[PDB]
This record gives C-alpha cells, structure tokens and sequence, in this order.
C-alpha cells in the first residue's frame, strides 16, 4: 500500500520538511529538481542544495521507514518546453540520465520521478518513451555496478489514459509504463476552476466524464495493472466568486478566481469554515464545498478522502499521494487516509 505525499520546496519558509507527518507515509517527495537547460545537467534549484540534502534524514527522523524520491520538472510551460527540447536531443538525453541517477544518489534519494505535463502531441510522446526507456536501462546499471538498491522510477500522469479524452492526439503506453516504472501518479484533480463560469468539484470522483474514476477506468481499461496507479488526491481547494450570494451549491454562476488567485489549502479552507463558511459535503460528486458571502471553494474533506482512499482499495490501486503536504498543516487528510487504508 503506497502512502504517497508531495513537498514543494517553494514553501520551505513556512512548512520546512521538519514539519511533515511522514508517519502517515511510505514515500515522500521532493518538489523539484530543474532541468537545466541546455545542458540537461540535472539539479535542485541552486541555493537549495542543503534543502534537498537535510529532506531525507529529517523526515526519516519521525518515521525511518519512509521513503524518498526527487521529482523533476513540474507544471507550467517552461518545464513542458525543456521536456520537449531535450527529449528530441540524443546527447541531451544521455546527460539528462546520467545526472539524474547521479542527483538521487547525491542527496540520498530512494528514486526519480518525472513531472512532465504532457507528452503530447504523438511525437512528444515518441521523444518521451525514448528519454524513459534510456533511463530505465541506466537505473537497472546503476544497481548492478554500485550494489546499492535500486532506485524507483514513477511519473506524473494526466487523470486520463487519453491526451485528451475529446481529442485524442495520443495516449500514454500503459504496457511500457508498467514494464519501466514502479507507478505512475495519477493527477486526478483540477477538472474544475475559475477558469469557468460556473463552480464544480475540482476534484469529482465521479458524476460528466471529467472524473477521477472514469479517468482511473480508462487506464484500467488500457492494460495497466492496478497495482502501478497512485490516484492524486489535492490538499488544496479551486475556488470562484459568486454571482449571486444566494446561489451556492454546485454548478452556481461564477464572476472570477476566488482566493488564492483561485486556490486555497486545506488548511485556508479549515479557516475558512472556522471564519463562518458553512462546508456542505457533496454525495453526487464524492466531494466537499463551503461558501461565505460571495466566495466559494471547492475541495476534499475528511469524509471525500475516506470514500476516495477507500475507492482506490476497491480498484485495487497501488495507493495514494496528496498534492502538496504543506497544504494540510494538522496533516488531517493524510491521517484519514492512512487509517482508511489500514
């Protein structure tokens, strides 16, 4: 049973690693190493590195057995753009591989994972399956040649096998994921947010196809073994501003982003309630949303998580992460979770 939890390294300043209940996890990850263009020299940010180095001891302090993998790239189109650059250099490939390898190791790192968002269209994905090939090829070396244990290997994927269920350009390969990765982390959130004109559950087990379940079926569906899916649960809300106060359930008219420019922790959302949000729980969606005056937000509550976490083990699923563990001071979500799984 995976027990999987994202740290940002943006928000050191407030939620140091020292912070994290990695009690409540098998694996916790750093957020993120950059790519470093042109010469694909992978690395933490520069400044960071005592950051990335101190992670691994310090969380292993409250739990020994927990886990650590250094996640790469991120979202955002920089990262996506650097993704697809390298991915089309042979030279540059080899050199993000061997520095990688030598990044996890650096800093004590149980593993890599891949935060490319997306490979698509069809020749992006190609370029993609050349890059992690090379790369699975080289983390079966490394154990080989250095005796250590070897590191795992997971990425980030869309909610959907498909890119994109209403246009398909191209689809991830479930058979070559589950023969070179030991799991992929299934982003199954922001399938709602002030993008649109009316609110949703960001977040929707199932309802509309934009579901996480219909997202986890169609991986199924694809061949992947269960076993190597990490359903994504957020740690953080989307929220809008009303229309009209009066109108505040799901599917209400929207004006613009709420706060935080959109989105809100879990924690901002407890404070939220605390400060006179009423939270209504959402059995249609499998989802949680409160509301004050004119804002709205909607998120994952402790009853949703426990229905989702126990979901995933109905589907046979690797486990679960939470994006992004800085978000759930009192880590309320990840307890309900390890104790659902439990």
């Amino acid at each position: 049973a995976l027990k999987v939890g994202f740290w940002p390294a943006y928000s050191v300043s407030e939620f140091p690693p020292s912070k994290i209940n990695s009690r409540l996890f098998t694996h916790l990850y750093y957020a993120f190493a950059e790519l470093n263009a042109p010469t694909f020299e992978v690395r933490v940010p520069p400044g960071s590195e005592k950051t990335a180095e101190d992670f691994t001891p310090t969380v292993r302090r409250l739990n020994p057995s927990v886990k650590t993998l250094i996640s790469i790239g991120g979202g955002g189109s920089e990262v996506r753009d650097n993704f697809a650059k390298l991915n089309s250099d042979a030279s540059a490939r080899q050199r993000f591989v061997k520095s990688s390898i030598a990044l996890a190791r650096r800093y004590g790192f149980h593993g890599l994972d891949l935060d490319y968002e997306y490979p698509e269209p069809q020749l992006e994905m190609e370029n993609f399956v050349k890059l992690v090939s090379e790369l699975t090829a080289a983390i079966r070396e490394e154990a080989r040649t250095s005796g250590k244990p070897r590191l795992l290997l997971t990425e980030a994927v869309y909610f959907h096998q498909k890119l994109f269920p209403w246009e398909v350009v191209t689809e991830y390969p479930v058979q070559f994921i589950a023969a070179g990765l030991d799991w992929v982390n299934v982003m199954a959130y922001d399938f709602h947010g002030s993008w649109e004109n009316f609110t949703g559950a960001p977040a929707a087990l199932r309802d509309s196809k934009f579901t996480a379940s219909v997202g986890i079926e169609s991986f199924l569906a694809a061949g992947m073994p269960p076993e190597k899916l990490v359903l994504g649960i957020p740690l953080f809300g989307r929220s809008w501003l009303l229309k009209n106060n009066n109108e505040v359930g799901i599917g209400a008219p929207a004006v613009g982003a709420g706060p935080v420019d959109g989105a809100l922790s879990f924690s901002e959302i407890q404070n939220f309630i605390r400060g006179g949000a009423r939270e209504v729980f959402d059995t249609t969606t499998v989802s949680a949303y409160a509301y004050k005056d004119n804002v709205w937000v909607g998120y994952d509550n402790q009853q949703s998580v426990a229905l989702k976490v126990q979901y995933a083990k109905e589907k046979r699923l690797g486990g679960y992460f939470f994006w992004s563990v800085n978000q759930d001071i009192d880590a309320i979500l990840p307890k309900i979770a390890s104790d659902t799984w439990g």
